[PDB]
């Protein structure tokens, strides 16, 4: 079971429940983690939705090699880089594939693993030195396109963070100072950690727009015969996904799995003491998992012999399954059943002939009620803010500050750096832009910028962050 | 596609896997691009054994690709150690493996993964089938019983025979391997074998391992019993790659191009409208719209050919060299008349279907051909299988392009000195004007009569063992 508190050491915390769900096992070289199954199962999920959801949009899948922060072979000729990203593999591909209008729009996708080899230290998920992700590819004959594309994928990240695992994110564009070098414009979904006061990258949707297309000569003719620079975007998002999850649900008692990517929804546990009507207890087990089953609810009931009861209720609790359903002598004669919801607490004698509908109720009603919760919290840990002065307090509350601002470059540096001094005087670190939200609160007309009094441009949303 | 499979197979698999968009070639020698057309191959059977050993208990993982040396190897980020880049995760795992296994209660512990792996010869490479890089499953269990281990990957096997026949179309005999080329640190290797006729060689298909309790023993993998004693688990492994894909292409490819399963085709149905490019009206494409949405519905994979600056001759090309199974031909005269004309790449066969009777014949079709490809390809299996009796006949069938089933006294030395004499024997035919390894020994073994010799000691023979060159 895990000891410590989230909200008094979080780090340790994360550590202890990630560990003891089995989701995560150390490794020789640092910054690299083992995968277990518990984990695998989700971020499985979470793929089979991108995956069908960037079908549909006509995108499809392929493998580019690992071979071209970066790394290098040396023996077993030249130096071999593994791919951090694979543009520079990718894109003389694409120039020798598209030749015409009639190519376009080109889509590709990959979901593999990809090393940057930071040697700063490591956060198991949110920054390892290999992760596994997806990164897609697409060229498009205009710009316009190439756009609707971006803010299409875009809205997939939106949806695999909301809808899958009940995390809520911001939606935003990134400063010229954080957007991608050489992209024309990077937008991004945004999540927040409340427990240290830090935002953190969800995903990323750029438009490239022309600069790799004419650095890698990829062109094409219209239907006039006149050779144009295709109009590029990409876009991924990685394991780190998983992490935002458990640190958005954790609570003291460990994990706390939305349903929709939960891989066992309901654990049927069954109490067997002293050899008290074993055989029927079984049954009714089994007959309970073939119900709920033909409702299409992922069912495993825990009938391992060499475990107490009661262990079973801590193993999964910790993994954090979502609804735990216990069986016992009573309840057989009862014609019910004790149902426990792992994010509350609460428990339900439900009848056996309503299960199916009950639990399914539960279930969406557990899976909306953890978003309603994070999204919660999400927007009370954000301070609008009008000068200044109110930064430092606010961070300090560990909160993120919404300001209007001038938008230029050399405001963002200077603001970094002196909300780092400031950060070291008070421990006797830094805070930088997470977006500019698609969403804009109301803008007065004569409203300056909260650090240069200059005009303001756009409301920004700052904090500390990963 | 202009070079002739019968003739120059290698100039033929070139072109089929190149001029199909399937690979494209890149600056590292060994390693390829992985095109849609192909890679969707690659996720139908991925899908597929990936369901079947998830029904079985089989858990999927992410291990890292790094391994520390306490084969290529990276240096420079200067390094404090070199670390190598896994061409199979066995010591990345077993560790863990020996970390997470205490008690019975663990047990089995049946793990799964789907990666890269990197295995870095200097020989030549072959796409698909002999690569540097490849991708692949690898699954590592671990049980307390042998008889446990052994079953499972007997079933295992089962899944890479359907893998290989049921989804494919590929025939595969389900074999053990020789000591000699059994996995050394295994204690029994079985394996599917595949033939490819035009150079009648075999090939390893997919491989299961009984590895029994040697790399328990090394890694320190022990659990306690019921009564208290300290024993090993008895593991397993085993694999399957892309090369799969390889196989399929050789398999069924025919001057044309590719002929690709409808089981695995991205594509199964396409849908070419018969427009001579020009003005293009709305009154064509809009039926093959319908068409293709009536199509979807009963789950057909469809594809519309709208490309303005081709002709209907070139997209048929295209098509058939891309080696989709059936193609749907859309003109005005089939327009008037309410049909639309079907041909099957496998036959060249052409239909006239009513626009009702459209979605159950295509399917009826599509099993025709699936079906079809398997069978005609079991022949040219078992067409290549001579069964001799003595050494003195080896050479007229291999240099037939064939494979041979002898009688054999498994004896070891027996192999590497056949390997020895039929490199020679094979080298002064070449001088005039190729090694012969064991494939397997197969499970369906035919009668035995009593006292049968070895074809090439006298020894009494133990049994009947499938002989060829090989990949
Ligand atoms: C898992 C993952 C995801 C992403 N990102 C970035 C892009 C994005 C955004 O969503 C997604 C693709 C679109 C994503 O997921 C970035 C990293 C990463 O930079 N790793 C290297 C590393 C190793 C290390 F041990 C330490 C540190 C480190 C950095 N600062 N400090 C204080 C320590 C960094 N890793
Ligand atoms: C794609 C793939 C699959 C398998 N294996 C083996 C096992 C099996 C069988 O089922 C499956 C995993 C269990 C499979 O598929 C083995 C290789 C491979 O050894 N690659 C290295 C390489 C590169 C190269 F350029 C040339 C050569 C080479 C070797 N001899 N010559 C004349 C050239 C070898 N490659
Ligand atoms: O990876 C990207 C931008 C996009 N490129 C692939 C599609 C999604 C992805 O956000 C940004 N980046 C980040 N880190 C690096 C480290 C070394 C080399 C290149 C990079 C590098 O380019
Ligand atoms: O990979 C295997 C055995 C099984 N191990 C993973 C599961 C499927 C696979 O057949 C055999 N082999 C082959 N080639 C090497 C090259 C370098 C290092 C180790 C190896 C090495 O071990
Ligand atoms: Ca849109």
């Amino acid at each position: 079971m895990v000891t410590a508190k989230k909200d008094e050491n979080f780090s340790e915390w994360y550590t202890q429940a990630i560990v003891r769900s089995e989701m995560i096992e150390y490794y020789d070289i640092s910054g690299c983690y083992i995968m277990r199954p518990w984990a695998f199962h989700i971020w499985e999920k979470v793929q089979r939705f991108f995956d069908d959801e960037i079908k549909k949009m006509g995108v499809e899948n392929s493998y580019f090699p690992m071979f071209v922060e970066v790394a290098w072979v040396t023996h077993y000729p030249e130096k071999i880089a593994i791919r951090p990203t694979s543009e520079t593999i990718m894109y003389p591909a694409y120039a020798k594939w598209i030749r015409s209008h009639r190519d376009l729009p080109l889509k590709l996708n990959q979901w593999c693993s990809v090393v940057r080899w930071e040697f700063k230290q490591p956060t198991p998920f949110l920054r390892t030195r290999e992760f596994l992700w997806q990164e897609g590819h697409t060229a498009h004959a205009t710009e316009e396109e190439a756009w609707e594309l971006v803010l299409d994928i875009l809205e997939l990240y939106r949806r695999w963070y909301e809808e899958c695992l009940a995390v809520p994110v911001i939606k935003g564009e990134k400063s010229e100072g954080e957007k991608f070098a050489g992209g024309k414009k990077t937008t991004t979904v945004e999540a927040f950690i409340p427990e240290n006061g830090r935002g953190i990258q969800a995903a990323t949707s750029h438009l490239l727009g022309t600069n790799f297309a004419k650095m890698f000569e990829i062109e094409f003719e219209d239907e006039e015969g006149h050779k144009r620079l295709v109009h590029q975007t990409s876009w991924g998002c990685t394991t780190r996904s998983l992490g935002v999850m458990i640190m958005t649900h954790g609570d003291d008692k460990g994990l706390v799995i939305p349903p929709r990517v939960a891989s066992v929804q309901v654990v049927i546990i069954p109490i067997l003491f002293k050899d008290e009507n074993t055989g029927e207890i079984l049954g009714k087990c089994r007959e309970l998992k073939t119900m709920l089953e033909k409702a299409d609810i992922r069912v495993r009931i825990d009938d391992r012999s060499n475990y107490t009861p009661g262990w079973k209720y801590n193993h999964w609790e910790v993994k954090g399954v979502p609804l735990r359903l216990e069986l016992g002598p009573k309840d057989l004669a009862k014609g019910t059943a004790r149902v426990v919801r792992r994010d509350t607490g609460e428990a339900y004698q439900i009848s056996w002939a309503d299960l199916a509908p009950k639990l399914l109720e539960l279930m969406e009603g557990i899976q909306r009620s953890l978003f309603e919760k994070a999204k919660a919290r999400l927007h009370e840990g954000i301070e609008k803010i009008s000068t200044f002065d109110e930064v430092m307090p606010a961070l300090n509350r560990k909160h993120l500050v919404l300001a209007p601002w001038c938008e230029d470059p050399e405001s963002e540096e200077q603001i970094k750096k002196e909300t780092q001094k400031l950060s070291e005087i008070q421990a006797i670190g830094a805070m930088k832009t997470l977006c500019i939200p698609f969403d804009q609160p109301p803008m007065p007309e004569g409203t300056k910028c909260f650090y240069t009094g200059k005009p303001a441009k756009r409301w920004t949303l700052w904090g500390r962050s990963y």
